[PDB]
């Protein structure tokens, strides 16, 4: 059973999200070399309670002792912020939000390239944004998930990247993780047909390297296998009767909210 958002529940979900994308909006001006990890988490926080009076849904998740993931370089996703841990000179850093508002979620990421950039970071970063963007466009009534995944993993292959098999987009709303899963990659399992009222994450992982991943001894952070640069960004979106509708939209996204076929 997955869920169709009423419109009611759908402008809870405008609510969340665009809180969601405010926290990214908010941070960028922090996101600079010599900023520790730990301290753009506390300013997160401290935002997403004291000023958007909403809940971090990563915080306690499974345990998860901070409230957004930062994720550097090579750190594939879910990074744990780290007074120790400063940002330095061409990194490419991924800060995954999610909040809650409302009793709905909202949940979205970017990457920030720090101070002085890489081509290869820089074209790691573009291509992935890239890919969710090719599968924004796809979505609307009736269009598989299968066809949105097998687009996606074309899309990065043929860039000489890969597409890491181990995370997926999710279903979202009341709960942080609903039905559907969202390969980002062809899968002859994935057999799902979009209908208006949807929400739903797409949220790639894309390695410079190797698709191959592995979790570290903290139990959380994940990196790629063969240390190759890694990066993500990830969208909420309803289907709507003619295409979609992002929900976690920022003023530095270049593609438009509501898309629309026919
Ligand atoms: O869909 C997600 N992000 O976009 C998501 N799913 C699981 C997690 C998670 C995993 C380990 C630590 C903290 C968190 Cl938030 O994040
Ligand atoms: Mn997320
Ligand atoms: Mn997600």
């Amino acid at each position: 059973a997955i869920s169709i958002k009423t419109p009611e529940d759908i402008e809870k979900m405008r609510v969340a999200g665009r809180l969601a994308a405010e926290v990214l909006e908010m941070i960028e001006p922090y996101v600079k070399p010599g900023v520790s990890t730990g301290e753009l988490d506390r300013i997160c926080n401290d935002y997403i309670v004291n000023e958007q009076h909403a809940v971090s849904a990563c915080l306690g998740y499974h345990g998860y002792p901070k409230s957004v993931c930062i994720s550097i370089n090579e750190v594939v996703c879910h990074g744990i912020p780290d007074d120790a841990k400063l940002l330095k000179d061409g990194d490419i850093v991924n800060i995954d939000v999610t909040v809650i508002k409302d009793g709905f979620h909202g949940d979205t990421s970017k990457m920030f390239i720090v101070g002085k950039p890489t081509i290869m970071g820089e074209r790691l970063c573009r291509i992935t944004q890239e890919s969710l963007y090719l599968a924004l466009r796809m979505v609307k009534p009736g269009i598989n998930l299968r066809e949105i995944g097998a687009a996606i993993q074309k899309f990065v292959e043929a860039e000489g990247f890969s597409v890491v098999r181990e995370y997926c987009g999710h279903g979202i709303g009341q709960g942080f993780h609903e039905e559907p899963q969202v390969l980002h990659y062809d899968s002859r399992e994935t057999n799902v047909v979009l209908k208006p009222g949807m929400t739903f994450t797409i949220e790639p992982m894309v390695n410079a390297g190797k698709k191959e991943i592995r979790t570290m001894k903290d139990g959380w952070t994940v990196k790629t296998k063969d240390r190759s640069l890694s990066a993500q960004y990830e969208h909420t979106i309803v289907v709507t009767d003619n295409g979609c509708e992002i929900l976690t939209l920022r003023k530095d996204d270049t593609i438009p909210a509501i898309i629309s076929h026919d």
